[PDB]
């Protein structure tokens, strides 16, 4: 094992996950990519290569092969609520959202992530990175009501479990995600939702992807939990010194 580390990214066909997968592939001088997706559909979306496996994190037997012989894991899975199909705007309600049964945050963001961290640990992973969301400091956050899922709460439960696990970890609580260009913004690190009080509380999905990659390359990123926002493009100088960036972070949770 002068060999480069094998990095498995889960949720690899999701919007952020697909970018991590791409960056892991391009980074063939530093990493060996692997990916886990929920469907043959998702597999083809990211290129159908043989380093992509299909499995469901709520059924732990199915994800086992993906987890074999990995040195690092980037968890990019999430419960995803859908619009309840009954909606009729023209007498003032607001849309209700739901999660399919067995697809609620408790099952996917807590249990699902527990499944992944547990199998990673069985496999002897060296570093687990997880992406979640800002808001977690406030259990009354409106997002928790989405589909009655308590999504932030269950996610933070998995983050806590990860932090308590004994495996070196990086927890990245993203601000509101943007479908905009990465690598073109100064990136900001925060603690305990402080950025929610600022105007720099959103972040390109590409920059979240890049922070995940850099986490893998600096000891400084290990046993760290932090929030991730950004300043807008064209305003200031895009982050390049990640050692500095991660040395700003002291929080373990
Ligand atoms: N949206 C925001 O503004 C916001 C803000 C802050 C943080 N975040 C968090 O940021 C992270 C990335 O967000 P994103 O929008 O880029 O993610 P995303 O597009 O929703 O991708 C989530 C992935 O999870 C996968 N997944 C769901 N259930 C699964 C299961 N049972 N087994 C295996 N995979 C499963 C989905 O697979 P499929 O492709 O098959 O559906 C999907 O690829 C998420 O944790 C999200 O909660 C989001």
């Amino acid at each position: 094992s002068a060999n480069l580390p094998t990095v498995l990214v889960t949720g690899a066909s999701g919007r952020t996950g697909q970018i991590v997968y791409k960056k892991l592939k391009e980074g063939s001088d530093k990493f060996v990519a692997k990916g886990l997706v929920r469907s043959a559909q998702g597999k083809e979306k990211i290129g159908g290569e043989a380093d992509v496996f299909i499995g469901d994190i709520t059924d732990a037997d199915s994800i086992n092969p993906a987890f074999q012989g990995i040195d690092a894991l980037v968890i990019l899975t999430s419960a995803v609520p859908k619009m309840k199909p009954g909606f009729d705007p023209t007498k003032g309600g607001r849309p209700e959202f739901i999660f399919e049964d067995g697809q609620y945050p408790e099952q996917v963001d807590w249990i699902g992530q527990k499944n992944q961290i547990d199998a990673a640990k069985v496999a002897g992973v060296k570093h687990i990175v997880v992406v979640g969301s800002m808001g977690g400091t406030n259990p009354d956050h409106p997002l928790n009501k989405l589909g009655n899922g308590n999504i932030l709460v269950w996610k933070r439960k998995a983050e806590q479990y990860l932090a308590d696990s004994g495996t070196p970890y990086t927890i990245i609580r993203a601000g509101g995600l943007l479908d905009k260009e990465g690598g073109v913004r100064e990136l900001l690190v925060g603690k305990d939702d402080e950025l929610l009080q600022t105007d720099t509380k959103t972040v390109p999905r590409a920059d979240v992807a890049e922070v995940c990659i850099q986490a893998l390359l600096f000891e400084e990123a290990k046993n760290k939990a932090f929030d991730l926002g950004s300043k807008p493009e064209g305003t200031s100088t895009p982050t390049k010194d990640f050692k500095a960036l991660f040395s700003q972070v002291t929080s373990r949770f």
